[PDB]
């Protein structure tokens, strides 16, 4: 009814279950892959995905939210592929993933026709497949909020009030880009409780994370395993600190794991040293057990992975 | 032998004939089209291309050089498609078309692995099709020369000395980006007589065009029809001025025509007003007849469309 899915009927919101709010089956750069597919292996990418998913459903993961959109190589027909061999609840989304500028096609185009693209994937269907998006993704990083960056953000604020779907953001933790994202969305009639400032777990600063959580929006401690931004343990203490400070009603956890990633700054041979234990179920081996071992109840974990996402999708 | 082609054997250089140095069968943004192909029509795009080409071979056009690369939607299998139904000499190329930054895949990647991509298309084959590139394309515009912009330029300077193929540039006429492109290439052991600073016909300033031509490189009066940069007549007088000033040995002419272009800032309904007569054979109806009518011999036109390109490919 409310929450769309992939290769399956649309759920409501309370039947969402244990959810991994931020994960990636596989990412790639549309341009290169389309120009040189001799570098890729549909098979290797399908297996890793399949293998990684089935193991998340074990630890009790019910629904996986995949924020793969334009620029990350969103393949809806590749999404159904794995959903069929694993039977996973996969919420597809829309939007555009960028840091600086838009593709050339966007030259001299209004912000509306941009939000038009998103509104199309929500109500019509992603890539003419019927599978609709459940949200909209937007990204800001080191280069901070620029012209093209802001255009997409405001186009998200519109795709939100018109479709009623939520929006998940991608930001640099030490930048303030997260706050900027929250502000620019809030000023445009965007429901804070309907915005996920992500990756803000890549930093110790608990005051920056708090104020953003105080602003009403969901905070993103979503990149566990990626030690290169912040080691696992350094991350666990942060989550901890906030849980005791009563921010669990806004804390959402995930990995941001890419079964197969395109960038060279994250080669499969770069795993060790950069992200040794980074996986789709790392928070089951380390994080969760860590909290319950430090005095956090079962209600909190079910709140984070169940009740928080439910409030995010309705 | 020297000059590679598409769906045919590689020519030498003197058998190049009358050539349109800069033309586009069709351009599109890899990302969007790959994410939403419901906006495109393989058919409409094939016909326009086919129709436009056959009419250029009439006016005596022997070889067409298509500078469509990453970012413009280079489709080698779509190139052979038309080459077969028209039997045209089509020189494919490589490189990257940008204004600001590279795709994410290029994050933390050396300039070598970039030139590696180009060197692959030259000696191995474009997109694993055997069809090799005859040159490398690079672009700079209003945003001028930036980090990512310069990285590709220097990666071109390398792909040039190692493969021996020439490089065609895309620049803003009123910016100096053209000169910047020439300089950064020259400083890296790049043969000026092996660089095509393009689009510098979009401006009156004949002193800027001259110095660039004096620097040894080929000048680009290559966008006839696109009145929006400079009307046809305003362009003709410029070419004229330089021909009388003995710069014809460096003048190369084309249209830069896109049978089917992706950007909205150039919609098929925007043709009139922006570029009314813009086509693949506009210089036959207007330009050429104009010169021979103002006292320029037959040797000059054959030099521009035959001898100049021959020196550019060898
Ligand atoms: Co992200
Ligand atoms: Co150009
Ligand atoms: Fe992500
Ligand atoms: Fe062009």
């Amino acid at each position: 009814m409310r929450i769309p899915l992939v290769g399956k009927e649309p759920i409501e919101a309370e039947d969402m279950g244990f959810t991994l709010i931020h994960e990636h089956l596989r990412v790639f750069s549309e341009a290169v892959r389309y120009q040189w597919p001799h570098l890729y292996n549909e098979d290797e990418e399908l297996r890793n995905a399949v293998n990684e998913v089935k193991r998340a459903m074990q630890f009790g993961v019910k629904t996986i939210v995949d924020p793969t959109v334009m620029g990350l190589g969103r393949d809806i027909r590749f999404m159904e592929k794995v959903v069929k061999t694993t039977g996973i609840n996969l919420v597809a989304g829309t939007g555009i993933y960028i840091y600086v500028d838009l593709p050339f096609y966007f030259l001299n185009r209004s912000i509306d026709e941009i939000a038009d693209l998103f509104i199309h994937d929500i109500k019509e269907g992603i890539q003419a497949t019927s599978n609709k998006a459940g949200f909209v993704k937007i990204a800001a990083d080191e280069p901070g909020i620029t012209k093209d960056v802001e255009k997409v953000i405001r186009a998200a604020a519109i795709t939100h009030k018109e479709a009623k779907v939520p929006i998940i953001t991608h930001s640099n933790a030490h930048n303030n880009t997260g706050l900027e994202e929250q502000r620019i969305l809030m000023e445009e009639g965007v429901d804070p409780g309907k915005i996920l400032i992500g990756h803000l777990g890549d930093t110790d600063n608990t005051d920056y994370i708090k104020k953003i959580a105080d602003k009403g929006s969901f905070i993103g401690l979503d990149r566990y395993g990626l030690d290169l931004f912040l080691p696992v343990d350094k991350r666990n203490e942060t989550t901890l600190k906030l849980i005791k400070d009563g921010y669990s009603d806004r804390i959402m956890i995930s990995h941001d794991y890419c079964c197969t990633i395109d960038w060279g700054t994250a080669r499969p041979e770069l795993k060790p040293k950069l992200a040794p234990r980074w996986s789709m179920a790392l928070i089951f081996e380390d994080t969760i057990p860590f909290l319950k071992k430090n005095g956090v109840s079962e209600e909190v974990i079910d709140i984070i992975f169940k009740e928080n996402p439910k409030k995010f999708f309705s």
